[PDB]
């Protein structure tokens, strides 16, 4: 295949990586080849919440000219999921041109079914250098106003800048009394609502286990969500 999807969201807080890591264990699960790849260069996390511990080569000596691709990306304990984890060291954050994300994923697409960028949020320039480096993007947002308009925002941009926009999640959902209706906040973004994710502790225990939420409780509202949202993504195509 090839399809490399960009986690984005407009705030924050929102989960980019726990949907990163779910839906990476969860499409890996149904046979595919997957690649979650940690573009929040500044503050990585992704590869600690899939278990992988302490990698030697990060996907910032790579974009240091210090390391080839290929040796920064890591088998996971999980089936068919792999990941370009990486560095958290300050040194690494500085000597990683975030430019060069872009040239360096995409020459993985066809190394893979789905490359997966866990994207940091905001427009500045590790944040667009990220979310630039995918060919689809997927919108992760929280039932908040505030919340579903930024990241409605970061949607035309991306789609702008030539990202098809496959539509977004309502992350968290049921946390709060005010929280917004699904439907209802569907048809504000104006994309395809792909899945309603619970607010579930479970998928916090996934993450401080380093074991997705989707795998780790198979039998969770979380990782049912989430199994359906893999169904939603592989329809797309
Ligand atoms: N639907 C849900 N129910 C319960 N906890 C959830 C949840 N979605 C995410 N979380 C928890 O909330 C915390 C924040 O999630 P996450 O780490 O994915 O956010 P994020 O990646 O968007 C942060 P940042 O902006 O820094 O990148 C995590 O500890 C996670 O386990
Ligand atoms: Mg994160």
């Amino acid at each position: 295949m090839g399809r490399i999807i960009s986690i984005v969201s407009g705030k924050g807080g929102t989960g980019k990586t726990t949907v990163t890591a779910n839906l990476s264990v969860a499409l890996g699960d149904r046979g595919r080849k997957v690649l979650a790849v940690d573009g929040d260069l500044t503050m990585a996390n992704l590869s600690l919440v899939l278990g992988v511990d302490d990698p030697d080569v990060t996907l910032h000596d790579v974009l240091a000219g210090e390391a080839n691709v290929e040796d920064a990306i890591y088998m996971t304990q999980f089936d068919n999921v792999y990941v370009l984890p990486g560095a958290v060291d300050w040194e690494h954050v500085l000597k990683a041109d975030p430019r060069k994300l872009p040239e360096v994923i995409k020459s993985l697409k066809d190394k893979f079914d789905f490359i997966l960028i866990d994207c940091p949020a905001g427009l500045q320039l590790d944040a667009m250098s990220a979310m630039l480096s995918g060919e689809e993007a997927l919108l992760v947002t929280n039932p908040e106003i505030s919340c579903l308009t930024d990241t409605m925002k970061v949607g035309i941009v991306l789609k702008k800048a030539g990202l098809a926009i496959l539509g977004f999640v309502l992350n968290r959902y049921g946390r709060s009394d005010r929280d917004i209706p699904p439907e209802a906040a569907e048809d504000v973004m104006e994309v395809p609502l792909l899945a309603v994710i619970p607010e579930d502790p479970a998928i916090r225990e996934g993450t401080l286990e380093g074991i997705p939420a989707v795998k780790y409780k198979p039998e969770s509202k979380g990782a049912k969500a989430f199994v359906k949202l893999a169904e939603e993504i592989e329809k797309l195509a």
